């Protein structure tokens, strides 16, 4: 491929990265309508350092990789069968989508109430800021996407159980539990983070009863069980604080776009959009106002972003279904459809704006169809 | 006039701006009680670039003009009869006061519900952040004041319908609506922003029905219809989220001060005050604590400001009524009256503070009178 | 006047400031070539609080008034005959231009060397940061413009001799000078700042001799004595560290533009330009790149500004000479003339850019003429 | 490939980007010695929007793409034979390396002196901040790397000749040059930026003589002409203000590493290092102190970065020569070699640190060999 | 002691820290002349965490302890006989004063030149930013004060030789030196930082010769050898870039104040002052302008600070000599003496300011006496 469009552009004369150019057709040769300076809105997990441990791995995309995303960061984590992501907590709230396999999670709230449940493919979980939790993969192992509500998420964000104890005077730990220093001499000298372990037993046998009672709302959500908004070119499954009650700082939508379809032109009136492409290939043009617009290409891995209120669409440019997540740091999901907007205004008023006739306004729909 | 007060000051010996000096009597010759460094709290729309278009004009006062106002910015917009302010949206919430004429506004929410209504002199509107809207002047044309809840409001804040389409691939727009590229070949090549148009028909004929239903709360408010707080020297009309339900981020008050009257000494316990002087002439001293105070003069145009909790008053120093707006970025209006405050404390306690006797405390009023 | 240009704009329908509109013709009705958001680049001293004292006055324009000017601030100071601006020092370096009258200044450096000299109309002075100084007007009194190299210049910037002593334990002052507390009981209880005083004697009688020797370089400069760059429409007097040796952080130019003349199109490749209009009326368009440009009007007082590298010109739009100062926070003055630039390139190359012929390139001049 | 190292890691179970994983072997499977949070230090030009114009193209990597690089930004520009990069200037200083072809550049300084010269493969140029310049490709066309000394470099950074004129009142331009508005009616309505043009004639015929004289120092530099530091595994060509006199804010080094060789372990005691990989494949581990280190892979395009003082090396992991540029925002190039450092200390002292014997210290070299 | 001064103040009624109150007499009962908000200018090393290692200890006072000191940080380091502070480097320049004992230091510059020397009590050293160095105590051990030119100095500031190697792939280290992985298998697994070691031999036997030659300027300085400025109440030894050539970013002064004496009233016209009290007890009032002043007490340890240009003095309030260091981040030491300043001005002019007569001006001295 060459960066040539009509009589514009020229062949590349210096050493280049042909593989990446092939993955970014609309960047090497952008639409003629693209214009102006626009921040980078794309980053691949494959371009990140992968932390390998006995039991799995973890790689992250943060504000240090994608500057525009100051409010959200993400981790792609993998766990082998039975492997455990060590009991820990962090300042940020955590949202997750199980892409592959299944896992058991635990969480205890500030009132001493515990919640333990199994999460399968298509399920989610949300852990409020500061509440301690753990993850243990089941027999198929597990691979999932985690999203934290602070783009600066890093190493100083997570507190591990064994790391805390390893940095607390032995005499203090002993006094705290009413045991002798000798009784805790075998405590780990360093954190585990992720470690291999035998598969757990049935969920029912793990449930712990307590004098504090059951938690008010579940920390897991079966996203694929509910009826999705079904459009002609695909479907959308939404989970925000209105249905997944505990998910107060993260609103999400799983979008599936069939080949030849596209997430329609729209924008969000509430906040920024963070994206993760699960599968397929796409292109999206972000309209930043004042004659500024830039097109980006995305595929599998890839993290995407759409700053607050910017116009956009997500077109499937491949032969397989396009599947991606739309994440928002807010208590609700909300969007304004260009089509629906115009459909709900006087026909002659819209015609006056677009310099088009009734033949165009007649195609407008008062019903919102997310994917066309 | 000369900057002389008693035995202080001297005549100006260098070339000067006599017209402005005459407009700022209390600045050329401040009260003896003024003291210390205080930020500028005054700026005139006449000192701003006026964007002229076919159909009207627009000029703005932002943080780039008045640094102290970081949370609120304003636009003075004028539309000729029938002229349209192009369908658009922005990140900021928008509040408006119709000073002259009338106009029809449209807005569609995130649920596809439309609201269309006519706004006359004395009426307001509030458009939540991100919701698309438009304005079209009626037969008398229109001139109004807009206030946005971000002082950095600028060009990158507003998204125009035609600008978005002009920067979106034709093939994508075609696919989005299910039409051919040929069918949309006449779309504008550049945004319109403000454009001339024939006067619209009756409001009832513009109302659009939809499967989404009517909006929960109106986006317009008839401020002058309600009973105002009537004092001896004037009146105050308040509109905040308690009565104008949708106006969640903007609280406002239209204040009228008769000649020889003044908005009493008070302060706001909730947030900063942004002001716009509709008509008349005034002076206000802002008390910034720790022996700091500065007096400013204001007239017609002029934007004013009072940082959070600073003491102030607004005195009419002209022969005509003084009319101005007090704007706050909050869900409610609130003020503490110096008079009422002291009136509600033990008489001897107040006397102990002021070194004054019963003759003074006897004049205190337990009832709040905004304008005296 | 009305904000109308051809078929654009409309009459003002709301209460307005006609006097200011008349002063800003090119703002009420900007050139058709103006476009885009540009920060405010104009502010009048008449719009500032004037601090009146026994002996004179002082008013300032800082970053709190003109946000764009973060690196430079200014004070318009007036002193009656014999009046003294109290011995003091500040963190910022200070540059001054004597507009009216004359004054005697004193300064002692870090090596204990003193410099005392008289400054008349057209003369300058520069006091390095932290070096203590004073100003005392002579028989005609004095009014001058001071420029400090920090836009945040304020009250916490200046240290007064008597204020320091008033806030130092009496026993410490006594010990410091080897006197008794009784001997210094008459020290002022508060600072003086500016105070009336008898006219001083001849300069020669004030000169103080010392064991430290004479200062290496003078702190005053007779700007009008040197030969100015004389152009067809005016003249320019430049004073920077290359000729006024001590003026290391301030470069300046006094520009005079005859009626019908203009400071040519140019830009500065080194830093921002701060302006003060001494007399006359002008207009200037600042070109901010990427299709952004805004025109401003200026007269007498007025402070102006041109951010680093932005294109500009200053046209006299009055019947009297236009006189203004161009100030830069740098050790040298430098500008690039549009005319000279093009004149120094191959004729056909320039023609290829402008789509103009030899008739245009023939008028280009290889010699720089600041005012045409 | 799979993210597995010994008994750590696991196979990827979700959809992935195999092509990128293959390009980042040391990221999918990092060295066991990597540890801790480290910012991203790699970004590919292929992952950027390419601006196509009639005559060539331009793509950039800025702080908006690579956050860690706050002080330097880069543009990969391509010009067809005879094509011109429009006369312009910017706030940032500009440094360039001609990778392919040749071009003629022009520049006029603040004293009206012009410099015109041809630049071939391996040559450089440096244009001080604010000085106007242009580039015109010769018969082979040209493709080069530009580096600007501000990571925020963007659209508001560059001022185009025709854009300035298009936004200046016609009457002002006419008055500025002493011509009629009619004489300049054909001036472009919009900027050109990059435009096709006939090849220029011989350099000698373009040289323009002037009354200001010749520039003091050349703005171009023949890097490959000088003798490079020749090591066993490659060579280094350095150009900083000590040899390329005008290049005051950019120090550079062209490094060639033969297969099986590596840029030795070292660090820079002066400032951050910005890198551009011209050809080949490499890996580099950046040591960030306090047990933090991360390895990155690089190839052709790719921009790299090494924050100030961090330890690093650049190993050729391919079969072809590795060629890259090391850029520093400083007036000189400087590095400290780990080998040379230890070689210049008492042998027993070094042994005491490393717990190694004379067999190791005997291999240390007092001579610096950049590439081994 | 009780916070009572005349009829002001009262006894403390709640649990208190009597020991600290006794150490801060002028804080529990400030001078009547103190007034206004002033930042904290005092912090004790005894109030910091002490890092203990085999061979010594190290504690620091940074911007995290003393916020006002943003440009300078300090470490109090102790080394046992023969103990070594591991070979390392950092981004900050380092200055040191040997309080007790002696030590041998090494440093190699960017040109491969080594400098090795012994430092005794009263001696200094300065290591430019990024240059690698080490410290090894001699037979008496050593304790010294280090000052770094960045208040944010922390763990991410220092790079250790063994830490770098421990985080570099073994195969890369092997290739870098031309040895086998087996030959370096004994390299430390973790950094040493500070470690015990046998005392070194004579300095002459450690000197390493090289093909690069001797360093241009010494990195150590014998402060107590030069003649100090001798005043009536004490002496001052100054070391800045004018005499200790390499010390470009740190200017210093060792001040000794006899009982009953005081560092006179003065200020610094160049930059902030950072202080370390070696021995004795003192009090200092810092005058911050605009009627703001606060008094602080200091003793042994204690770090002090005086923001740029603020007036101050340092009075010995004990029976033993007061010894402290005055540090400045600049290439020279400079101060303005209140006494000398007034002594160098016309007598009647000074009298006009202070409302004092000839009896006072007669005591002024044209010679600067730092300690009176
Ligand atoms: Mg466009
Ligand atoms: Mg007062
Ligand atoms: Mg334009
Ligand atoms: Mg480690
Ligand atoms: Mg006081
Ligand atoms: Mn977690
Ligand atoms: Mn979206
Ligand atoms: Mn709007
Ligand atoms: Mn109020
Ligand atoms: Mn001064
Ligand atoms: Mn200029
Ligand atoms: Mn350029
Ligand atoms: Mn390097
Ligand atoms: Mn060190
Ligand atoms: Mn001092």
């Amino acid at each position: 491929p060459q960066p040539i469009r009509g009589d514009k552009g020229a062949t590349v004369k210096i050493p280049r990265n042909i593989e990446r150019d092939r993955q970014n057709p609309d960047m090497l040769v952008p639409p003629e309508t693209d214009h102006g300076t626009v921040s980078n809105m794309k980053f691949s997990f494959s371009d990140t350092h992968n932390r390998l441990e006995k039991g799995g791995y973890a790689r992250e995309v943060t504000v240090r990789e994608l500057p525009i995303s100051e409010n959200l960061a993400s981790v792609n984590m993998r766990l082998k069968p039975g492997a455990i992501r060590e009991l820990h907590w962090h300042k940020e709230a955590e949202w997750a989508y199980m892409i592959y396999g299944s896992a058991r999670v635990t969480i205890v709230d500030e009132k001493g109430r515990s919640f333990i449940d199994d999460v399968g493919e298509g399920d989610l979980w949300y852990f409020p800021s500061g509440l301690p939790h753990s993850i243990q993969a089941l027999e198929e192992g597990a691979e999932f996407l985690l999203v934290f509500d602070d783009g600066s998420f890093s190493e100083n964000s997570t507190f591990q159980l064994t790391d805390w104890l390893a940095h607390t005077p032995k005499e203090v730990i002993a006094a705290n539990f009413g045991v002798t220093k000798e009784e805790i001499s075998n405590l780990p000298g360093k954190e585990k983070y992720i470690f291999e372990n035998q598969l757990p037993g049935s969920l029912k046998d793990d449930i712990v009863e307590g004098p504090n009672g059951e938690v008010p709302y579940p920390f897991t959500y079966r996203l694929l069980e509910q009826e999705p908004i079904e459009s002609e070119g695909g479907k959308v499954y939404i989970a925000d604080s209105t249905n997944f009650k505990v998910s107060k700082t993260i609103a999400s939508a799983l979008v599936t776009v069939e080949p030849g379809a596209m997430r329609e032109l729209h924008w969000h009136p509430n906040t920024h959009e963070w994206q993760y492409y699960i599968s397929g290939k796409a292109r999206m043009t972000v309209f930043a106002s004042d004659g500024h617009a830039r097109t980006f290409n995305y595929q599998a891995g890839d993290v995407g972003y759409v700053p607050f209120a910017m116009g956009h669409y997500v077109e499937n440019i491949g032969d397989e279904p396009l599947v991606f997540l739309e994440i928002f740091k807010d208590d609700h999901y909300a969007d304004v459809s260009l089509n629906q907007w115009l459909a709900m205004l006087p026909e002659t008023f819209v015609q006056a704006h677009l310099d088009l006739g009734k033949d165009f306004t007649d195609v407008l729909s008062k019903e919102k169809h997310p994917v066309v």
